[PDB]
């Protein structure tokens, strides 16, 4: 499976790795990919696209890196299975409603509740591994 992440203070990234951490404690394999590394044609031949960012400002997908790459891939994800998350600071996630609604607009078959943790996560690492667990389980 597949990663692809945009974080900015290390948030969001350390959920990728928590992540990462309970699919490959299912016995699966997977790889943690920063937006800017990602090569799309590799990345669509994913049954299922994980997919987190922080909420900039203001509650919206980071602008410079993965809106982009997020409109990029827009066109060629319906049917897809994806699953969200990201790190939030002083909202109450609505970054992560409005990224689930763009999915299913788009197509997507969104599996699991999004997965939206305040700062880094620390008291929620298990959380983390937890929602890696169940994508595991798809
Ligand atoms: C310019 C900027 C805008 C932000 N806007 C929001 C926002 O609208 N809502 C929110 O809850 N947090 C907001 N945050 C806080 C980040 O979402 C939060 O600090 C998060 O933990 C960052 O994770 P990251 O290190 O993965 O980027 C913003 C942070 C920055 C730098």
């Amino acid at each position: 499976m597949k990663i692809v992440y945009w974080s900015g203070t290390g948030n969001t990234e350390k959920m990728a790795e928590l992540i990462a951490k309970g699919i490959i404690e299912s016995g699966k394999d997977v790889n943690t990919i920063n937006v800017s590394d990602v090569n799309i044609d590799e990345l669509l031949n994913e049954d299922i696209l994980i997919l987190g960012c922080s909420a900039m400002g203001d509650e919206v997908l980071e602008e410079s890196e993965f809106e982009p790459f997020i409109e990029e891939i827009s066109t060629k994800i319906s049917g897809k299975k994806v699953a969200l998350f990201g790190s939030y600071g002083w909202g109450d996630g609505k970054w992560m409603r409005d990224f689930e609604e763009r999915m299913n607009g788009y197509g997507c078959v969104v599996v699991e509740t999004p997965l939206i943790v305040q700062n880094e996560p620390d008291e929620a690492e298990q959380d983390c591994i937890e929602f890696g667990k169940k994508i595991a389980n798809i």
